[PDB]
């Protein structure tokens, strides 16, 4: 079976990739845990943590909880918990994804 | 220097991640080359090729040219060239990114 090369393109599509931005600091560096509506959030290939490369001397870390193609099922409270030998902390925000849940998705 | 854990979150932001979907077939599998407005496109961390995992028995490959945070500077023709021992092919589409080029970007 031989077949000459073929290719097809489709017009460009804007996906719906979201970022919940976060910053975490403390010394030593805190361990982290995300909660979604109060329960532990198990990271997947559509929902994961991504750090932005370390800053010059800064001890603080910056990043995103990344959500690819979130729908109403991802609505709710997202909480980042941080803990180290000297204390614990948490921050929470509410997030809703009401974009067209039926739009065509390439990935 | 000791410091208790701290954390800060910002409300969720939808980024502007785009996909130019493509499919490529041929036997043997074709080599590929992208052109942007006629010139070779050098892939970077903001502009890169991403394949969707191989299908069952299918010889054809599917994927995206991914563009993160594209602006008017990325406007133009995108051409995927494919070539193998039995032939060559190409497909081109026009793409324009006119979203707010000044919106806040987490990444």
């Amino acid at each position: 079976s031989h077949m000459p090369a073929s290719v097809q393109l489709h017009t460009a599509v804007e996906m719906h990739h979201w970022c919940i931005p976060f910053s975490v600091d403390g010394q030593p560096a805190p361990s982290l845990r995300w909660l979604f509506n109060g329960s532990v959030l198990n990271e997947t290939s559509f929902i994961f943590t991504e750090f932005l490369e370390p800053a010059a001397n800064e001890t603080v870390r910056h990043g995103c909880l990344r959500l690819n193609q979130p729908t109403h099922v991802n609505n709710g409270n997202y909480t980042l918990l941080a803990a180290n030998p000297f204390g614990q902390a948490s921050a929470s925000i509410m997030a809703a994804f009401m974009d067209n849940p039926f739009e065509f998705n390439p990935e």
